Protein backbone atom coordinates (compact mmCIF):
# COMPACT_ATOMS: atom_id res chain seq x y z
CA UNK A 1 0.00 0.00 0.00
CA UNK A 2 2.61 2.57 0.94
CA UNK A 3 5.10 -0.03 -0.31
CA UNK A 4 3.20 -0.36 -3.62
CA UNK A 5 2.89 3.38 -4.21
CA UNK A 6 6.64 3.76 -3.54
CA UNK A 7 7.22 0.99 -6.08
CA UNK A 8 5.00 2.67 -8.66
CA UNK A 9 6.75 6.02 -8.36
CA UNK A 10 10.25 4.46 -8.62
CA UNK A 11 9.29 2.22 -11.56
CA UNK A 12 8.04 5.26 -13.39
CA UNK A 13 11.13 7.40 -12.65
CA UNK A 14 13.25 4.47 -13.85
CA UNK A 15 11.17 4.09 -17.00
CA UNK A 16 11.22 7.80 -17.85
CA UNK A 17 12.54 8.69 -21.31
CA UNK A 18 13.80 12.03 -22.62
CA UNK A 19 11.24 13.54 -25.05
CA UNK A 20 13.26 14.12 -28.20
CA UNK A 21 15.87 11.44 -27.76
CA UNK A 22 13.72 8.79 -26.10
CA UNK A 23 16.78 8.05 -23.90
CA UNK A 24 16.12 6.40 -20.57
CA UNK A 25 17.73 8.82 -18.13
CA UNK A 26 17.96 6.42 -15.15
CA UNK A 27 20.05 3.85 -16.95
CA UNK A 28 23.48 4.63 -15.49
CA UNK A 29 22.05 5.10 -12.02
CA UNK A 30 20.45 1.65 -11.68
CA UNK A 31 23.58 0.03 -10.43
CA UNK A 32 26.77 1.59 -9.15
CA UNK A 33 30.08 0.13 -10.33
CA UNK A 34 31.45 -2.25 -7.65
CA UNK A 35 34.02 -1.22 -5.06
CA UNK A 36 36.73 -2.95 -7.08
CA UNK A 37 35.65 -1.46 -10.39
CA UNK A 38 35.57 2.09 -9.03
CA UNK A 39 37.22 2.53 -5.61
CA UNK A 40 37.42 6.32 -6.07
CA UNK A 41 33.59 6.50 -5.83
CA UNK A 42 33.61 4.89 -2.40
CA UNK A 43 36.45 7.08 -1.14
CA UNK A 44 34.70 10.30 -2.14
CA UNK A 45 31.08 9.46 -1.55
CA UNK A 46 29.88 8.94 2.06
CA UNK A 47 26.48 7.20 1.50
CA UNK A 48 26.49 5.49 -1.91
CA UNK A 49 23.06 4.65 -3.22
CA UNK A 50 21.69 3.48 -6.59
CA UNK A 51 18.20 2.70 -7.83
CA UNK A 52 18.70 -1.06 -7.14
CA UNK A 53 19.26 -0.17 -3.45
CA UNK A 54 16.31 2.14 -3.37
CA UNK A 55 14.08 -0.69 -4.70
CA UNK A 56 15.52 -3.01 -1.99
CA UNK A 57 14.82 -0.45 0.76
CA UNK A 58 11.25 -0.23 -0.53
CA UNK A 59 10.77 -4.04 -0.63
CA UNK A 60 12.38 -4.23 2.87
CA UNK A 61 10.07 -1.54 4.42
CA UNK A 62 12.89 0.81 5.18
CA UNK A 63 11.05 3.98 4.22
CA UNK A 64 8.47 5.25 6.62
CA UNK A 65 7.16 8.07 4.31
CA UNK A 66 7.17 9.20 0.68
CA UNK A 67 9.43 11.92 2.15
CA UNK A 68 11.99 9.34 3.18
CA UNK A 69 11.85 7.83 -0.33
CA UNK A 70 12.36 11.30 -1.88
CA UNK A 71 15.29 11.92 0.43
CA UNK A 72 17.17 8.88 -0.82
CA UNK A 73 16.48 9.71 -4.49
CA UNK A 74 17.68 13.28 -3.97
CA UNK A 75 20.80 11.86 -2.28
CA UNK A 76 21.53 9.56 -5.28
CA UNK A 77 21.37 12.67 -7.44
CA UNK A 78 23.52 14.73 -5.05
CA UNK A 79 26.09 11.95 -5.02
CA UNK A 80 26.12 11.92 -8.82
CA UNK A 81 26.73 15.67 -8.86
CA UNK A 82 29.61 15.32 -6.36
CA UNK A 83 31.39 12.46 -8.20
CA UNK A 84 30.89 13.61 -11.80
CA UNK A 85 31.87 16.99 -13.27
CA UNK A 86 29.43 19.86 -13.75
CA UNK A 87 28.99 20.04 -17.56
CA UNK A 88 28.94 16.24 -18.00
CA UNK A 89 25.87 14.44 -19.32
CA UNK A 90 25.65 12.15 -16.29
CA UNK A 91 25.68 15.13 -13.93
CA UNK A 92 22.85 16.74 -15.86
CA UNK A 93 20.83 13.54 -16.05
CA UNK A 94 20.93 13.49 -12.22
CA UNK A 95 19.74 17.09 -12.18
CA UNK A 96 16.75 16.29 -14.46
CA UNK A 97 15.83 13.18 -12.49
CA UNK A 98 15.24 15.39 -9.46
CA UNK A 99 12.20 16.93 -11.24
CA UNK A 100 11.15 13.69 -12.86
CA UNK A 101 10.88 12.31 -9.31
CA UNK A 102 8.80 15.19 -7.96
CA UNK A 103 6.47 15.11 -11.00
CA UNK A 104 5.93 11.39 -10.88
CA UNK A 105 5.36 11.59 -7.10
CA UNK A 106 2.67 14.28 -7.50
CA UNK A 107 0.78 12.50 -10.28
CA UNK A 108 0.75 9.29 -8.27
CA UNK A 109 -0.26 11.07 -5.01
CA UNK A 110 -3.37 12.26 -6.92
O1 LIG B 1 27.99 8.54 -10.59
C1 LIG B 1 27.53 7.43 -10.86
C2 LIG B 1 28.24 6.58 -11.85
C3 LIG B 1 29.34 7.14 -12.69
N1 LIG B 1 29.99 6.33 -13.54
C4 LIG B 1 29.28 5.40 -14.44
C5 LIG B 1 30.31 5.35 -15.52
C6 LIG B 1 30.39 6.83 -15.81
C7 LIG B 1 30.91 7.09 -14.45
C8 LIG B 1 32.25 6.33 -14.43
N2 LIG B 1 31.78 5.04 -14.93
C9 LIG B 1 32.38 3.87 -14.69
C10 LIG B 1 33.70 3.82 -14.25
C11 LIG B 1 34.31 2.59 -13.98
C12 LIG B 1 33.58 1.40 -14.11
C13 LIG B 1 32.25 1.47 -14.54
N3 LIG B 1 31.67 2.74 -14.84
C14 LIG B 1 26.42 6.87 -10.16
C15 LIG B 1 25.83 5.65 -10.47
C16 LIG B 1 24.77 5.15 -9.72
C17 LIG B 1 24.27 5.89 -8.64
C18 LIG B 1 24.82 7.13 -8.37
C19 LIG B 1 25.89 7.56 -9.06
O2 LIG B 1 26.44 8.74 -8.73
ZN1 LIG C 1 6.18 -2.44 7.16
Amino acid sequence: NLTKKMKKIVDAVIKYKDSSSGRQLSEVFIQLPSRKELPEYYELIRKPVDFKKIKERIRNHKYRSLNDLEKDVMLLCQNAQTFNLEGSLIYEDSIVLQSVFTSVRQKIEK
